[PDB]
C-alpha cells in the first residue's frame, strides 16, 4: 500500500501518497492546496492523538492504507 484516505467535515474522501521523507507539514500543505484551506488551522487526527507538524510522519508510526479523519476550527464572534 502506497495511498492513504483523509475524511473530511463534507463527507467525501481524498486519496494521497505517503511517504517516509515527507513531514506532517508538507502533507498537510499538499492536500489543504487542493481544498483551498491552510495548515494551520488543519489538524491530523489518528487513535484519538493529534499529530504535531514540527515532527515527521515516521515517528508517529504511521502506514499507507490506514483511515485518517482531519479537523477544523472555525470563529464566528465574541459571545
Amino acid at each position: 500500500m502506497d495511498t492513504i484516505n483523509i475524511t473530511l467535515p463534507d463527507g467525501k474522501t481524498l486519496t494521497l501518497t505517503v511517504t517516509p521523507e515527507f513531514t506532517v507539514k508538507e502533507l498537510a500543505e499538499e492536500i489543504a492546496r487542493r481544498l483551498g484551506l491552510s495548515p494551520e488551522d488543519i489538524k491530523l487526527t489518528h487513535n484519538g492523538k493529534t499529530l504535531d507538524p514540527s515532527l515527521t510522519l515516521a515517528e508517529y508510526g504511521i502506514t499507507p492504507g490506514s483511515t485518517i479523519t482531519l479537523e477544523i476550527k472555525k470563529k464566528g464572534g465574541l459571545e
